């Protein structure tokens, strides 16, 4: 069968027969569409089939669909889920299917970056200790002095659920949340819960608007141990504007390295639940979201202030006058400082031509329309005006809970 | 089967049970999502007509009494001996002011309950159907001071004896393929314009000519007439800042009056229904304006403003965007015709969404068109998670007439 998407600025209609590769469930059914909800341990029964499809997927890849080698992988794998249950990827897989991940991650407007990814493999890894290193380096390879390179590191994957690796972080570099007795937040509000975790856990908190956070680290299903990130590995943009001097007055600044710590990586049914991934950002993540969200920094009043735009009537559109000099404020300071950076105009244009490739070389690219499309400025990008079909394939990054709600504490 | 739905933003939780009364068919399946997709007899009538009825009933508390029970046999002896059924007006007032009410696209339904309708079911030629509808664009515009509004035309019998409004809007500027290369007036409409000008309409020939309207009575062929330029309320545009504005030469027509699609109210179709409200600002700047398939000004304002089009980064393209939008609101403001922002539209919406949960048990509603089109992320309805479904009475698209008659 054959499913055809449209663009309703230029007419261009393209045809998808990838989605056919598609088992798993969506959230939506013929009755009902969950497009915009948020978020809609395996027997050896269920695991070799999921072995199966991702390892013809990888041979078909290298050309050696039906190979020796091929069935001879088949066959070992095979015995090794008989024998032990479970089975090891080798290093060309992991590679491959970190990769893939990222190539299926339908909310990633990025993706034409996929086969360039730098797969660190932390499979040898066995305590928190052990992981700080892997993160560390981590966070300097992609880091690269504002060059900045795209990268994952891949810790043990599950076994029997009992000895996960977890980054109870959410993300490597992120700032800490302080609610205050009078209500008010200090910092990063969406970090309140986190921060109030590493205090617990002994951090001392410096309570400050832009503390970076300690990481927390959970090894072989362990308790998680605190550990702070080098200072000289943790890069950093102060935030001014090109025409508006005061802007720095603001004390903005932000990290430069974009970096998910909180997803997990299936691959061929293996479940590798700590998997820190970045690449780059782009500049709509900072300066719409994370300064201008209500339930974030929320700094559309004192920047408008600033301006002296009229705040009477939101009919005077004060708030996306404020919001898109802010924004014309991250990428200047990003540039000026030579840290990587995409403006989502840019980023929005190298997703279409991504995605048509896609079609004519895979028979399709799915996308999820509701996060591709940027937060501002979205009917005058690309993407806007383009028709997307939303479907899992494997290997694939999934949500799962966070690790406090699910940690059984040893002490 | 009890599905909640989440605001990221405010932590509220509602929980939606309305969506088990949804009756058609999506686009998505569990398989693929299609939430981003444009355009995903006597025997079927009974149950429609019925399926209906009871939510009428039900609506004015008199589920299961006699009068209910009654009005089920009458239409159940009309259909099996007319193979239809007349609704009446009251139905009809419930079911058009229902089919907004469940318009899942519509940003707009906080005011759903103050729909006018005007039964225009005893219209017979192109020309009733012209007073019909000038009479609708002067009651609805209002001096500036709009007021929603739906007339409704005769519904389909044998699919042969339609009424249609061909237009998209009642109100729209035509489009004009030039020797140049480029177009003149609206892209959207050339299609269109060609038809008109096939049937015998002198154009003007230039930026912001109001079209036309096509209309197609009994299932006959099309006329053409002309909207008395004294009812269409029209709004030169300029802003608070810039002088400049003005010499764009710029101007938007007061009333959005949706003309093509199809009401249907309970199994029976009406396929000539326009319905105008009035304009949330996006619509114009945004869309009407700097779509590159539209008026696509975005290029020539930059270049008034004097910003760096160099590169994307600047953030030329957003800057002027918004001005061309503080422009479209101030000129209308400064007309006093009702506009609103949509900031204010969607705040008025997640209210809507509110006290609908609260008292209907849910709201479908399409996340891809409720967020405008500017600045989503800082409008309310962003952070909302909503869960779309297709409730009866509706408003559906509808094959264009040209594609479809034969003369
Ligand atoms: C070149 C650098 C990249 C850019 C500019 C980029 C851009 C983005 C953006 C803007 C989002 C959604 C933003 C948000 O709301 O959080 C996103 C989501 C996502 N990206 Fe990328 N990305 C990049 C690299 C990567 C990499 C290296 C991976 C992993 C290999 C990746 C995997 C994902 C996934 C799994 C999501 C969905 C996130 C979620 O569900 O929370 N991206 N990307
Ligand atoms: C009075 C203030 C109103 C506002 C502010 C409003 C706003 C909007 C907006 C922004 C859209 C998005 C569609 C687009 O952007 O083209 C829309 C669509 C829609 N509205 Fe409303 N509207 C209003 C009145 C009405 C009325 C009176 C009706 C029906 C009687 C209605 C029914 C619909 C329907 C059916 C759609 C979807 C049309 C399509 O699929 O193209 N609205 N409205
Ligand atoms: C509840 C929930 C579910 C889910 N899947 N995801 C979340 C993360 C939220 C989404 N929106 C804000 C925050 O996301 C913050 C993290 N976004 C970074 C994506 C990115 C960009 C560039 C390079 C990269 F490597 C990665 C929350
Ligand atoms: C092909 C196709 C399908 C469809 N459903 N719709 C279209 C009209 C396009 C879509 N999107 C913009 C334009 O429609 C024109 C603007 N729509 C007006 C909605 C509205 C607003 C305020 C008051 C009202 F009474 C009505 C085309
Ligand atoms: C409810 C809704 O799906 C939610 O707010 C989404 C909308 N689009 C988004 N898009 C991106 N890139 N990131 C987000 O967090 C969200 N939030
Ligand atoms: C492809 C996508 O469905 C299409 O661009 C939609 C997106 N959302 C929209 N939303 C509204 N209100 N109006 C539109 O015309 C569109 N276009």
């Amino acid at each position: 069968r054959f499913l055809k998407v449209k663009n309703w600025e230029t007419d261009v209609v393209l045809t998808d027969t990838l989605h056919l590769k598609s088992t798993l469930e969506t959230g939506c059914t013929e009755h009902i569409c969950m497009g915009s909800i948020v978020l809609p341990v395996r027997t050896k029964d269920q695991l070799f089939p999921l072995a199966k499809e991702f390892l013809d997927q990888y041979y078909s890849s290298i050309k050696r669909f039906g190979s020796k080698a091929h069935m001879d992988r088949l066959e070992e794998v095979n015995k090794e889920i008989e024998s032990t249950s479970t089975y090891q990827l080798k290093d060309t897989e992991l590679i491959y299917g970190a990769k893939h991940a990222w190539r299926n991650a339908s909310r990633c407007v990025g993706r034409i970056q996929w086969s360039k990814l730098q797969v660190f493999d932390a499979r040898d890894c066995t305590t928190a200790h052990g992981m700080f290193n892997y993160i560390c380096n981590h966070v300097k390879y992609a880091t690269n002095k504002g060059n900045l390179r795209s990268a994952i590191t891949i810790f043990p994957q599950r076994t029997d659920g009992k000895h996960d690796f977890r980054v109870w972080n959410s993300q490597l570099i992120r700032y800490a949340g302080y609610k205050q007795p009078d209500g008010s937040t200090l910092g990063d509000p969406a970090n309140v819960q986190f921060t109030e975790i590493c205090i617990q856990q002994g951090w001392k908190a410096p309570r400050g608007r832009f503390d970076v956070l300690p990481l927390l680290l959970q090894a072989n299903g362990n308790d998680p141990e605190l550990f702070q990130i080098p200072p000289e590995l943790v890069l950093e943009v102060p935030i001014r504007h090109p025409k508006f001097d005061w802007f720095k007055d603001l004390g903005l600044k932000w990290y430069g390295l974009p970096a998910v710590s909180n997803m997990l990586l299936e691959i061929g049914g293996l479940e590798f639940s700590a998997c820190p991934f970045s690449g780059w950002y782009m500049g709509t993540e900072i300066g719409v979201r994370n300064y201008c969200d209500n339930s974030r920094y929320n700094i559309l009043e004192e920047v408008a202030k600033k301006m002296d735009l009229d705040m009477r009537k939101t009919s005077s559109l004060w708030k996306d006058q404020a919001l898109v000099e802010i924004n014309i404020a991250v990428l200047y300071s990003f540039q000026s400082d030579k840290v990587t950076i995409v403006d989502h105009h840019s980023a929005t244009e190298s997703f279409i031509k991504h995605m048509e490739n896609e079609y004519r070389c895979r028979g399709g690219c799915p996308a999820d329309w509701v996060w591709i499309v940027p937060p501002m400025s979205g009917s005058i990008t690309p993407v806007f005006h383009q028709e997307m079909l939303n479907y899992r394939l494997t290997p694939s990054f999934e949500a799962q809970p966070d690790p406090w709600n699910t940690h059984v504490w040893k002490g």
